[PDB]
């Protein structure tokens, strides 16, 4: 049986190209991994990989060395883009996360050390939107291995398209490659990713709201101990599904959400803010 | 890829996987339902210390259990809810093979299940501290809140509970079916034990004996107040019989003793400083 | 509904020929690691550092039996270890070819960690080289098979049953070319000779390139030694040796590679840049 196993030697060579090496300099240090999404240098990885480096140099598999500028960063979603210098670089192929299954074989690929390749297979372990300790950033969880210098780097499905960015935090973490692409694309327009924000700490039940705050938003509108069924129409069968509204919402916007209390019925206008 | 993958799998064997909350409701691992009307298997360790066990389903319905009964040596617990529930299928752990295809099936916090893949890494029933419970190792990933659920073979049947406590642990399903059975017809295992302490038997301590095949079980303690006191073992004494069965194996003795009832003599053949003999012991519990 | 292939059959045929190492002596039965059979007549394989401070050493089989072994001789560099046992047609593990092992193809670490019996862990080869930032010699295979204490010194297989490396601990395993080219060594001579180097070097970037006039490789000394054959030879530090009798070198680890596989004493050429200016030095070789 063994022999007839299907392998990834031709996934692998068909998609580490464009896998490169996030490092800095003192003034050969990596930093972590990353990946090319454009021909012309356009860069995925962790915000979490670039943090706190001034001069990042991206390392390619021909071993060219390559300065690049942070064109953006999102702490958030943990996801940067930089910019390097070049004309028809290897670049990766984009799948789609939310068709990504439960149960599908996935391989990541890394650029830890230096400009060498190394890489992992696994399956997709869970998805989902939601932690005990966050209501905000969805995610895929693999049984990938754990590497150091693995982080930033993409998350293959067996046709070679990213599904993820693999962050590293026995379950191994990633981005959805639709999230990622999406803050992505803020962050190559405007610099900055712009998320509508309310002054609550929600729970689960709606969404239980388990901590309204002075100085909120939602304060000028109302207070704790509500649950909110809807937000500008759209039902909130999961308490994740109110943050990620509000965050795209536009700062300023009017947010119309109706909260029960005491058994009674009622709504709120919130004008949204940033941050 | 050509490379078969695990979905159509994971559709088929997760409904009957089940988290495991006490008290918000604060997750303590996972289980999973071998009946249509509510029982639900999982670790001690899960549930030890736990007093309102809830108990979180795929459909996020929350049901109330009672502790129908544990085991810690086998670290096997029995809960019970009330509803025509999904439920796992269960196999023949003695059947799996080593280099076998596995999936372990978590619902770790909350009502969302987790999945990781692997293979049977090994099989036994002894380790360098233990003789008395038989084991699954797999090379499946380790996560926290994966605990007390089900390990699926390919074909969708639960071959091992994940017990975990750098590769992973599982209860062969046909010592957990056993233990389970016990625990929902006694509330208890009842479990027949020898106070002295053994070792296995290697070519170095095979003195005070004449034997030439390294085998039995080496009373590395003999105890005091044990029935085993009033048979005549001491320290030193290697236990080939056992009521008639051959001990090649150290652990051939302890589970063969287990399944003594209480009270029932035991005839042992013993080799004493190379002479052979036969001492009776009634059996006791701890 | 999807079975893939597994490694049932692959365990039956290759886990015969592993073996448990064990030691006898201390103060209050141990297992030190694995190892396996490469040939029919007692040798075994296993890494230094699984008998290291090991006095009787033990080797115990699947069949249960337990057999006293002789060190033939260990390598501490490579980590590669020989032990000698005795019998007559042991199982005997095949051997493979390391360096035609693809990134991304199935592998099978097994082992015997804790008595007769054998642990199995399956995985795929991550990553090869010679090079890391902790060292410049020693090659490698890693492998995201699952680390175990107990498998450290036992095979790594190909799906065919060969044996490309020795599972040492991602996971490391050292190459079955190089272990291999180690034992012949150990079991003929009972050490490794190497030859030695005189200074340590350090990679070259494009910094590092721009920084001494070197135009595009090489190994840019960063320590040259005292007493060391370089420091007989005149070579001071801040020079990139580009070839070494001939050789090139692209990156720093080929040099000791090289310098490792000459006869002490031998000669060795070194074309080096040193300020902007190309040159050739001769050097004495030494050992370790």
């Amino acid at each position: 049986q063994a022999e007839n196993l299907p392998d990834f030697t031709g996934l692998v060579e068909q998609a580490s190209p464009a896998v490169v090496n996030i490092s800095t300099r003192q003034k050969a240090q990596s930093l972590g991994s990353g990946f090319i999404i454009s021909p012309d240098g356009y860069v995925l990885t962790n915000n979490h990989v670039i943090d706190g480096a001034d001069e990042i140099l991206v390392r390619l598999s021909d071993r060219s060395e390559l300065k690049a500028k942070l064109v953006g960063t999102d702490p958030r979603t943990d996801v940067a883009v930089l910019k390097i210098e070049g004309k028809d670089l290897p670049t990766a192929k984009l799948g789609n996360s939310n068709t990504l299954k439960v149960g599908e074989w996935v391989l990541a690929i890394g650029s830890p050390f230096g400009f060498d390749h190394s890489v992992t297979k696994g399956i997709v372990s869970a998805k989902g939107r939601s932690l005990p300790n966050d209501t905000y950033v969805p995610f895929i969880q693999t049984d990938v291995a754990i590497n150091p210098g693995n982080s930033g780097g993409p998350l293959f499905n067996m046709a070679g398209e990213v599904v993820g960015i693999n962050s590293q935090i026995g379950l191994s973490f990633a981005i959805p490659i639709d999230v990622a692409m999406d803050v992505a694309n803020q962050l190559k327009a405007n610099g900055k990713v712009s998320r509508g924000w309310l002054g609550v700490v929600i729970q689960e039940v709606g969404a239980l709201v388990a901590q309204v705050l002075e100085d909120g938003p939602a304060a000028k509108g109302g207070v704790q101990g509500d649950v909110i069924l809807s937000a500008n129409g759209q039902p909130i069968v999961m308490s994740a599904d109110l943050p990620h509204l509000i965050g795209n919402l536009k700062d300023g916007s009017k947010a119309e959400l109706e909260v029960i209390r005491d058994g009674k019925r009622q709504k709120l206008t919130v004008t949204v803010g940033a941050l």
